[PDB]
């Protein structure tokens, strides 16, 4: 009415001043604020300091004292002066910082490419380190839309720093196309006025990233669903009308404000009811949403327009029961921030629960169908407890993927190697050595991601397994015969023989066992799969058909199989931290397609999505997520009967939504157990991070890096010499030193503070003596500064020292042992390692093959690396070591090192797997043997576990841990037994236990039964009740309990 318009400055689009010609470059300073005219400017004091290093080299006669200011300008015009610079070349670079007198304009090195700008005719603007190409390009960067650091976060709430102090601060928005200037250099589509105002206390909380953010308060009236539909750019100018700047706007905050009371309250998908089959997508920007139908094979026989529920921005269609089975896509028409357009695009169900070949097209489906269901399905039971904290204890994890199980495996039908149902081939090695596991205490399979990833092609036309010809892999690698391998397509073998016979002269010099399969690995079936494509459909390249239904009832033939055939509870991994990727036009972004910009983290202040996490990071701090996330778990739960879920980054998502989604789940099934990987995300200034420290009490378990780098050595990031110098206490530290290592008895010491600490439930209020005598509590023993000790209650953690990321735990042992460590001996620090985790009160976790001293070839990230370098024998033939130099892009700055240490002794054959198997089911069997292993409560930890041989003068990596069943302690919790003493002698000398004199302490009686295989063969009790323990054995020993509870092993009070 009376505003005033806002407007472009009244002047022209700059062209460029001076072109550069032979031997030049051309430096343009785009003066902004001169532009503003008023008075002619002076430059005189303008300057560039100009120097060459050894990145840009270019400039003719640099000069290097920064106090000289006499590279004043060329010449100039109405925008600005502009810098003629003398060139020895025209390729390359120069090194440039833009001055008014000894003050830089710009602060930030300059870099000027001669590659990027081929003209070499370059602009830029004071506090701005970008370069342009021209200095239109540079006038409309100052005077045009940028970034995105408007942040529109509830109703009448806009935090955006570019408005603080302006005249003028408005919301503008165009339903249809991009808000620019109009022919007359103005603005004239409509907006809404913003005043200054305070954050609120309750924005504060939701964002407080934010909370120091310039506020600015919309109108009450504001229709917020007129806005959301288009383009919103948030506009200041100055008292004339003179835009200030211009920017994105980031609406995830609204959206919630506006519509996730409403949207939470609805069920999304194609869901059958009794009427028909109901379709609900989220969507609230969205200008129309139509439901394409499609036929089997594919051709559209229906489209239909979507009612659109303005409580809650969902959209809804209602159709028959025959739609049952059909295929289907939600055609959207809706603004995407990245692209500024309407896009037009369809897009499969992100609530999906069943697909097409390769996730194409999502499919109506009805899981509780019995034609879906194995027989019997319903009333599958779960075979082990997880009700009480004694019950979780118990849990010992066995962490697989399913082409490593079943890939190499001949006594698997061919048909069925790398599939679900390869479970179900009761015959086969794999399963008989799984039965076995089971058997002696193993109690659950977590299967890597088995959700529908993005990362293999489910076309099996488009894919190349090694087992095949190698000629089908040049069929379907076009990268394979312009390769130094191109020979190999006419050669009659398989990929597999080639590989092998490449084995033989690949060397640090020589990597080509490596080099063929990286290009293996582009067209293959393996991934371990953390690339979420749909989060509630099962993988489709692990069934035999791939097309439809017939995966779900693949699925739930394989879960039965593990708990009814196999005994084992079933932990699904779970990646709900991120997308495989986002905007409007990668083939595997889903949610971004639909609701651009709410379901990604994205930079504040220029609304890219973050990739902190590897790839497009979620939001499940944003509530139609969280919901997502929980739906999604609720499927996975009641639908296919998941125990437990393994939370990929868990320290990614909110404390408050992992409680959330436990506590929505515990409502299903109140046995389901959830933990996941919770370190540090830098996310904390957003939210509190669901991370080791801030889960203490709540019940929700984390994986404990405490005991696992105290046990290997060293740490994940470790390359080169390192790997070898830093041993653990499984390999010897400080007591069968390698040439390189100069660990100290004192870090020694600490690395079995870590243990022992571990070993009793890594609870930050146990309390032990550590190295030097010192009483200390748990989160007093330091780990790389954080507190050691971070639990409530050692259900909360998860021990291991082998699994599936970073190197196996033989190739840790391989790279640290001692020249003197024979192979017997490797194999028994193997085991050593694994006693820590398998007598600890931690749950128990293992990598898949530890008992068969797996190795790939020290591969240290193998996730890519397909069937050759993650083979699993299950032939017991031999263990994977030694199978060709790993991936060089990530481990040829440790070829030096491999080549020294790998050759030290023979690979493990037949004889050195059966032996590890039977130290690792005596293990597994010992866990379970007692209760006192798993007392599953923190405090009853702390009343009943206590340590001897600590202090300064310990013998050095003998690891004597006591639990006590005797009448100080509380109850018997045990009828036979008064206490247990754990003797974990990781060290080359025998020693003598003297702390147990006089009591009657006898060996436990399956360790007897073992014999000469057990790991305490040799372990002596004296009739005086001394114990001598062999070098590197592991031995449980027991107080035999009398006619009513004894004294049995009372914990010290320190
Ligand atoms: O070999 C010298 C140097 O070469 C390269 O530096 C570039 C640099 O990247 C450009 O930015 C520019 O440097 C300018 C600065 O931009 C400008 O601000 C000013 O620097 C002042 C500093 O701000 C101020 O701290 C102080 O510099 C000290 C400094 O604190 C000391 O630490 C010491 O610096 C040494 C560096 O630590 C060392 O790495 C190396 O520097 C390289 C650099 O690696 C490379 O990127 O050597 C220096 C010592 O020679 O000493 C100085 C003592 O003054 O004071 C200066 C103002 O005097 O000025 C510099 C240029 O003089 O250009 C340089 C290339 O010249
Ligand atoms: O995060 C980027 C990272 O991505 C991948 O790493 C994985 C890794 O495979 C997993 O083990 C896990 O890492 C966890 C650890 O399990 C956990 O212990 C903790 O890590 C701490 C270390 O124990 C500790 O030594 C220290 O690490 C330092 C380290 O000494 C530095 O070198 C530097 O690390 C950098 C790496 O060198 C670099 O390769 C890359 O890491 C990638 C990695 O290549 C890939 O396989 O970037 C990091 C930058 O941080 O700094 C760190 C810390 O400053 O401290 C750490 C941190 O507490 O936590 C990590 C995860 O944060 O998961 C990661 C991520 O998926
Ligand atoms: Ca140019
Ligand atoms: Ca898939
Ligand atoms: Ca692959
Ligand atoms: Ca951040
Ligand atoms: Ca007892």
């Amino acid at each position: 009415p009376q505003d005033v318009v806002v407007r472009l400055p009244d002047v022209a689009v700059p062209g460029e001043a001076v072109q550069a010609s032979a031997r030049q470059a051309v430096i343009h300073l785009v003066d902004i604020a001169g532009i503003t005219s008023s008075t002619p400017a002076d430059y005189a004091t303008k300057n560039l300091y100009l120097w060459n290093n050894e990145t840009c080299d270019a400039l003719s006669a640099p000069v290097a004292d920064w106090n000289d200011v006499s590279t004043t300008p060329t010449g100039s015009d109405k925008y600005g002066p502009y810098w003629v610079i003398p060139l020895t070349k025209e390729s390359g670079c120069i090194n440039v910082i833009v001055r008014d007198g000894t003050n830089k304009l710009i602060d930030s090195d300059l870099r000027v490419s001669f590659s990027d700008f081929t003209d070499r005719t370059v602009s830029v603007i004071a506090g701005n380190s970008a370069v342009y190409d021209s200095r239109a390009d540079a006038f409309r960067a100052a005077f045009g839309v940028a970034l995105a650091d408007a942040h529109w976060v509830d109703k009448t709430t806009l935090l955006w720093p570019g408005g603080e102090n302006k005249p003028i601060v408005r919301l503008y928005y165009s339903h249809s196309s991009k808000v620019a200037a109009d022919s007359n250099g103005e603005f004239s589509d409509k907006y809404v006025k913003l005043t200054p105002t305070t954050v609120n206390q309750q924005v504060s909380m939701r964002f407080p990233h934010l909370a120091s953010y310039p506020a600015f308060k919309l109108p009450d009236d504001v229709n917020v669903d007129e806005l959301l539909q288009g383009e919103t750019v948030a506009i200041a100018a100055e008292s004339d009308g003179i835009l200030s700047s211009a920017t994105q706007v980031q609406t995830a905050g609204v959206l919630d404000d506006t519509y996730a009371a409403a949207a939470e309250a609805l069920s999304y998908g194609a869901q059958l009811t009794d009427s028909g089959v109901t379709f609900r997508v989220w969507a609230p920007t969205a200008q129309q949403v139509e439901l394409v139908i499609y036929s089997a094979d594919k051709k559209v026989i229906a489209s239909h327009p979507m009612t659109r529920d303005s409580a809650s921005g969902a959209w809804s269609w209602q159709g028959g029961s025959d739609l049952k089975g059909a295929f289907y896509r939600y055609a959207m028409t809706v603004y995407h921030p990245q692209s500024r357009k309407v896009e037009q695009y369809e897009v499969t169900d992100p609530y999906a629960h069943s697909l097409s070949t390769n996730s194409e097209y999502s499919q109506v489906v009805d899981l509780n169908d019995s034609a879906l269901k194995p027989e019997g399905w319903d009333g599958l039971t779960m075979p082990h407890a997880q009700k009480t904290k004694a019950d979780l204890a118990k849990m010992t994890i066995h962490e697989s993927h399913i082409r490593d199980l079943s890939a190499w495996d001949q006594t698997v039908p061919a048909e069925l190697r790398g599939k679900y149902l390869a479970l179900t081939a009761q015959e086969s090695n794999m399963v008989q050595h799984l039965k076995q596991l089971s058997a002696s205490g193993v109690t659950h399979i977590e299967l890597l991601p088995v959700f529908d990833l993005a990362t293999v092609n489910e076309f099996s036309d488009k894919v190349a397994d090694i087992q095949q010809p190698f000629s089908r892999l040049c069929e379907v690698n076009s990268a394979v015969k312009s390769s130094e391998f191109a020979g190999y397509c006419d050669s009659g073998s398989t990929v597999e023989e080639v590989l092998t016979q490449l084995k033989q002269n690949d060397s640090k010099d020589n990597p080509q066992v490596q080099a063929l399969n990286t290009l293996v690995a582009q067209t293959d079936s393996y991934n371990w799969g953390y690339d979420p494509f749909h989060y509630t459909v099962p993988e489709g390249s692990y069934a035999t058909d791939p097309e439809g239904t017939a995966r779900i009832k693949e699925f739930r033939t394989m879960i039965q199989a593990i708990k009814q055939d196999l005994g084992m509870n079933v932990i699904m991994d779970v990646v709900y931290n991120h997308t495989n990727a986002a905007g409007p036009t990668d083939r595997t972004s889903v949610l971004d397609k639909i609701v651009p910009w709410y379901y990604q983290r994205l930079n504040e202040t220029t609304g890219s999505v973050e990739s902190a996490t590897c790839c497009s990071d979620s939001a499940p701090e944003h509530r139609m997520f969280a919901k997502l996330i929980a739906d999604s778990l609720a499927v996975w739960t009641t639908d296919y009967k998941i125990d437990g879920f393994r939370f990929d980054l868990m320290l990614y998502h909110p404390k408050a939504q992992i409680l959330s989604a436990w506590e929505r789940i515990k409502a299903l099934n109140p046995d389901i157990y959830f933990f996941g990987e919770g370190w540090d995300s830098n996310q904390s200034d957003r939210f509190e991070i669901a991370s080791q420290i801030n889960l203490k009490g709540t019940g929700i378990g984390t994986f404990s890096d405490r005991l696992r780098d105290a046990v290997r050595g060293g740490g994940p990031f470790d390359s080169g010499d390192a790997l070898r110098q830093n041993q653990g206490v499984g390999s010897g530290a400080g007591v069968l030193p390698n040439e390189l290592t100069t660990l100290s008895d004192d870090q020694a010491r600490h690395l079995a503070d870590l243990t022992r600490l571990g070993m009793a439930g890594n609870l930050a209020d146990f309390v032990l003596i550590d190295k030097d005598g010192a009483v200390k509590r748990g989160s007093e023993i330091d780990y790389n500064g954080a507190p050691g000790g971070y639990a409530a209650d050692p259900t909360e953690v998860v021990n291991y020292v082998s699994k599936h990321d970073n190197q196996t735990l033989w190739d840790m042992i391989s790279y640290k042992a001692a020249q003197e460590a024979d192979l017997d001996t490797r194999v028994r620090m193997q085991a050593v390692s694994l006693a820590t985790v398998m007598l600890g009160q931690g749950i128990a976790f293992d990598q898949q093959g530890s008992e068969l001293l797996r190795s790939k070839s020290f591969t240290r990230d193998s996730y890519d690396s397909g069937d050759w370098f993650n083979r699993v024998d299950y032939s017991l033939q031999d263990n994977n070591y030694n199978v060709g130099m790993p991936r060089s892009s990530d481990d040829g700055s440790n070829y030096d090192i491999i080549a020294r240490v790998k050759d030290a002794v023979a690979t493990p054959g037949e004889t050195e797997l059966k032996q590890m198997t039977a130290f690792y089911q005596e293990l597994t069997a010992l866990r379970k043997s007692s209760p006192l292993f798993t007392l599953g409560d923190g405090a009853t930890v702390m009343k009943r576990v206590d340590f001897r041989n600590t202090g300064a003068d310990q013998q050095t990596g003998l690891l004597v841990m006591t639990i006590d069943d005797g009448m100080q302690a509380g109850a018997s919790l045990d009828s036979r037994v008064d206490g247990i003493v754990v003797a974990i002698n990781a060290a080359p000398e025998s020693r003598t236990l003297q702390d147990f004199a006089g009591t009657s302490l006898q060996l436990s009686a399956i360790q007897q039964a073992a014999g000469d295989r057990s790991l305490a063969s040799g372990v002596q009790v004296a009739a005086d009740g001394s114990v001598t323990l062999p070098a590197w054995s592991v031995a449980v020993l027991e107080l035999p309990q009398g006619e009513s509870q004894g004294a049995g092993l009372p914990v010290s009070s320190k």
